């Protein structure tokens, strides 16, 4: 267990230091995005929550391909709107209900600390 809490108010300063295995240890889902919604990393415990194999998402569009039910003016364009504007932290609650059964979640955006990257993080309710 890496022992970071979610919505911590530095997370993204903790994070930029871990690689995949080390995010992977993580107590919550975790999405790095990059400027265009394409995954680039994805760890363990979100594939725990969805379904997914982390393997097989990475580099796939999240908003297009892997995540249709995220496309809507109350999570996809809250994230275009961090993207265009450089700046992004919310958390809202949410359902993830596409080809799986529909499950309640908390969800935290933030802007990583590294360029042009964005941080999706996701924890049961
Ligand atoms: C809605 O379609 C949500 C799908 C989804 C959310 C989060 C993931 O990690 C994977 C799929």
């Amino acid at each position: 267990m890496e022992h970071v809490a979610f919505g911590s108010e530095d997370i993204e300063n903790t994070l930029a230091k871990m690689d995949d295995g080390q995010l992977d240890g993580l107590a919550f889902g975790a999405i790095q995005l990059d400027g265009d919604g394409n995954i680039l990393q994805y760890n363990a415990a979100e594939g725990d929550i969805t379904g997914r194999d982390p393997k097989q998402v990475i580099g796939k569009n999240f908003f297009k391909d892997v995540a249709p039910c995220t496309d809507s003016p109350e999570f996809y364009g809250k994230f275009k709107e961090g993207v265009a504007s450089g700046n992004l932290n919310t958390m809202f609650e949410y359902t993830f209900d596409y080809q799986m059964t529909p499950t309640k979640v908390k969800v935290h955006m933030k802007k990583a600390l590294s360029g042009d990257s964005y941080w999706v993080f996701v924890k049961r309710v």
